[PDB]
This record gives structure tokens, sequence and C-alpha cells, in this order.
């Protein structure tokens, strides 16, 4: 459920969760880039941001 072109996961290739980087890069409500396996996972466990740690209310 990406949006955002891999243009700009070449740009900033890099993770904050899963570390390193891949391709697929989506961006959070709260202002952070995921990728789809990443913040999938994410989803599946807690809905909450990994930095900012607030909910995500949508
Ligand atoms: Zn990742
Ligand atoms: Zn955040």
């Amino acid at each position: 459920a990406v949006a955002t072109p891999e243009e700009l996961a070449v740009n900033n290739d890099d993770c904050a969760i899963c570390w390193d980087s891949m391709q697929a890069a989506r961006k959070l409500p709260c202002g952070h880039l995921f990728h789809n396996s990443c913040l999938r996972s994410w989803l599946e466990q807690d809905t909450s941001c990994p930095t900012c740690r607030m909910s995500l209310n949508i």
C-alpha cells in the first residue's frame, strides 16, 4: 500500500525499524518513511509511532 514512487526510497535509502534499505517506502501520518513490509508488520504488532510514540489516528 505504497503511494510514493521508488524515487523517494532511492533518495532516502534507510529504514528506521528493520534498518538497512530496500525499495518499498510508505509515509506515516506522523512523519516517517517505512517500508511496506516493515510498516505492515508494525501495524500487525502495534499501531504506535516507533519514534513519536504517538498512536496513529489514521
Ligand atoms: Zn524497512
Ligand atoms: Zn514518527
